[PDB]
């Protein structure tokens, strides 16, 4: 198996899958504009049903006139550490398809497909030497109103991206959590032939 | 800017993001059991809200007693080509959690998180020299029934995984589509400061 990033996999996974993680101690430095565009470019190369590409990204750099708005759209707990990230953005998805004639049909996969784009985002960030950190502790209705998100678009998650620094900058409770998370055994989620896992 | 796999990126992305794609011409060869486990192990390392890990994967190898069933759970247009993949599986997500005291709570991010696991699956497949192909043209209610999926678990997608072969094996309409797909300009989906698209 693989040993990497204080994690051990049961099978020889690429170390990239263990090395990608979501810390909270960010150094508050500026990220080059092209680096963020590369990250979002990788994200937008994700697969999606019918190649509909339902994801959207609304982003702000730490030097933005709207940085404080992006910070205050997160819940207080997340603000405490995410305010020191280099970039904040929201991952959004179109919850329908719309035709040339403006006819709307509910999308069965838009959130799923947005998640693929988000992993791609996190992976590209990782590859450039950054860490991305997903957030659901966010004010979704305020995001929609303040960021002019049109009807039929869903806020999936916030994302903080930055350069990792020493945990000492964190309050003690977060510093204690600054360690890569573990996973359940593969056999608890991967079943041959039929669903053999417990329902709970 | 990056050029790879008959695709061109606007920004210098890792060529892995361009090289990963979803062909339909598969060679029907057996995939080693450990290779599929490595793929799903990568998938299960995805991030998820609260580290709930809501994904499940139900899989069969082409050599399987279950293969005919797995093939028949795909719509006909998918069967035509996916029946020649090495592995077929369904990505499933748990739509809820339950407290110590028994209170069921809907999960807001379970499909989104499953999607992250699916990209991870597809990327690890790619890195081992295979190709994964996602499928929504599937019989979900029949999948739930036949594969004994419990209540509160959602079928997200089918996935075919295998080893690419010459497109000549495909019917013409699919042969024409056996090329790496394109994307909208980045600026059409990435907006600074405010949502400005459409
Ligand atoms: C959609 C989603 C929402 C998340 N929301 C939060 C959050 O609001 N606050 C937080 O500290 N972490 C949040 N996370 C981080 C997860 O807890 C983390 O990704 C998970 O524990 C796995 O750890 P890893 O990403 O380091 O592998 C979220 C992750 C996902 C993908
Ligand atoms: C959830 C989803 C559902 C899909 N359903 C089908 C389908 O049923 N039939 C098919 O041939 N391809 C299907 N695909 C393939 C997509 O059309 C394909 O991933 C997209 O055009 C982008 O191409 P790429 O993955 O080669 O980069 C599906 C993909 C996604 C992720």
């Amino acid at each position: 198996m693989t040993n990497s990033n204080n994690r051990q996999s049961e099978y020889p996974v690429d170390p990239l899958f263990l090395d990608r993680w979501s810390p909270r101690a960010f150094d508050g430095s500026p990220m080059p504009k092209e680096h963020l565009l590369t990250i979002l470019d990788a994200a937008h190369w994700a697969p999606s049903a019918s190649n509909h590409q339902p994801w959207r990204f609304v982003y702000a750099h730490k030097d933005s006139e709207d940085w404080p708005l992006f910070v205050e759209l997160l819940m207080e707990g997340n603000q405490k550490w995410a305010k020191n990230a280099s970039v904040l953005l929201f991952v959004i998805s179109r919850d329908h398809t719309i035709s040339h004639e403006g006819e709307k049909k509910p999308s069965a996969t838009h959130s799923f497909d947005a998640g693929a784009a988000w992993f791609s985002l996190a992976m590209q960030a990782h590859l450039l030497g950054y860490h991305a950190h997903g957030m659901g502790g966010i004010f979704k209705d305020r995001i929609v109103e303040k960021l002019d998100i049109p009807d039929g678009f869903k806020v999936e998650a916030g994302v903080a991206i930055g350069t990792l620094t020493d945990k000492s900058i964190l309050p003690d409770d977060l510093a204690e959590r600054e360690v890569p998370s573990k996973r359940v055994p593969l056999a608890d989620v991967a079943f041959e032939g039929r669903f053999t896992g417990k329902a709970d």
